[PDB]
């Protein structure tokens, strides 16, 4: 039925919006334009924007290294959102224990980047809950090897923001990640694949009538399953060569 | 329209079958094993010598080279099928070679889990079958050449796909968008709706009862992406131990 599926879809939206307090909706509005966020573009700008936002990340130590470590900080709290709003999927606190710990350990990297998009442009980036905006071009800029960090995410948050899902979407996609049967260590796949099919029906139920006249929308969401498995892969490549350059509670906050 | 669907549907099956002599229906009557098709068994280095006898240098070298020689006439025919394929020989000439670039091997690989089960490969077109225990105990770095496609072939035959909705499947993989250095992204992308819209309206007709296999069949593609990357850091590999081993142009120019 219908009337099921647009159920789901609504009580994941519901969901998301108490999980996630930077939503695509209020993240849009701050991009294009009343309380303009701090921009830093170069270092004296950054300099001051830790004077002017009270960072919650910084400590008593190169620029490069405390922006990445700075991203690490962000990409840890936002585990502990995706971990509240994946209890609120139908069917997931019932999985086996080991399983919902081994669908988020592989999933939120994707829920990662899929998400910073909705705080992307061609030209930077919101940063602290939407407080400040990085350009891409003092993020390029870095020192080798983090120059490029971030270009990834730039490349992909471009390609996928042409599709101009909304927060009721990204709701569903984000369910449909988590619930993947492909990951490494799942012992019963059974009630995974039972649950991402159910969100895969009311994601495309969501798609036709939240968007008429985008043909195979659907398709093309599915597609980009495939950047973000590639942007995530050539994410651990990036750091495995950080463990080459960073020459211990924090360490394990972390790992 | 459905109709506009259907016939699209029945056009690509109708070239697939001109183009690819060895399809998935003919592949699984050699396996399920008829008396007049049964291949011949190669599971070691004495059944090898014997095979290359009745089916027709060291032997890693020799099955590798054969793989190639393989990949270049299949090359041969997915150009022929790409073709095929309503628009495509419409498009500028830059983005025809550089979608078959791409898609060749994501195709290769595809149709390959046609011809493989859990235990083996056919090989000369289905007269011989080569088991997956003696593909991996080949020296290195040949041992582990065959391992990733297998894996692959296991989970992707569970879809049970049977040749008509393959023939639209290779037909979305070749019109992809997405590929590096494409002039002109947007006709691709018109073509592979079309050919989606078709790939979605054949597989809920060809298997009714089974739930989302479009969007199932949809994230296979990353696994296809992840054989090919596996493959080409295998062949650097291979090009610095083995410089007494000859590439195949057409498949150098492919990897580039
Ligand atoms: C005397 C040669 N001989 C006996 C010893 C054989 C041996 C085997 C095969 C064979 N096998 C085993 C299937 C393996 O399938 C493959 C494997 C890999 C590719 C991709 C290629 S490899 C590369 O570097 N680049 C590519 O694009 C394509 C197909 C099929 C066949 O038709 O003939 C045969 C002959």
């Amino acid at each position: 039925e219908s009337a099921d599926l647009r159920a789901l879809a609504k009580h994941l939206y519901d969901s998301y919006i108490k999980s996630f307090p930077l939503t695509k909706a209020k993240a849009r509005a701050i991009l294009t334009g009343d309380k303009s966020p701090f921009v830093i573009y170069d270092m004296n700008s950054l300099m001051m924007g830790e004077d002017k936002i009270k960072f919650k990340h910084i400590t008593p130590k190169e620029v490069a290294i405390r922006i990445f470590q700075g991203c690490q900080f962000r990409s840890v709290e936002a585990v502990q959102e995706i971990t509240e709003y994946a209890k609120s999927i139908p069917g997931f606190v019932n999985l086996d224990l080991n399983d919902q710990v081994t669908l988020l350990k592989y999933g939120v990297h994707e829920i990662i980047y899929t998400m910073l998009a909705s705080l992307m442009n061609k030209d930077g980036v919101l940063i602290s809950e939407g407080q400040g905006f990085m350009t891409r071009e003092f993020l390029k800029s870095l020192r080798k090897p983090f120059g490029d960090f971030m270009e990834p995410k730039f490349e992909f948050a471009v390609k996928f923001n042409a599709l101009e899902l909304d927060d009721s979407d990204l709701a569903i996609f984000i369910a449909v990640i988590i619930l993947s049967g492909d990951r490494p260590g799942l012992l019963n796949v059974k009630p995974i694949e039972d649950i991402q099919d159910n969100l895969l029906q009311a994601l495309e139920l969501q798609l036709k009538l939240n968007h008429p006249e985008s043909s195979q929308l659907f398709a093309k969401l599915l597609q980009k399953m495939t950047d973000l498995r590639q942007i995530v892969t050539e994410h651990v490549q990036l750091l495995q060569v950080i463990k080459k350059t960073e020459t211990p509670l924090l360490q394990e906050i972390y790992k």
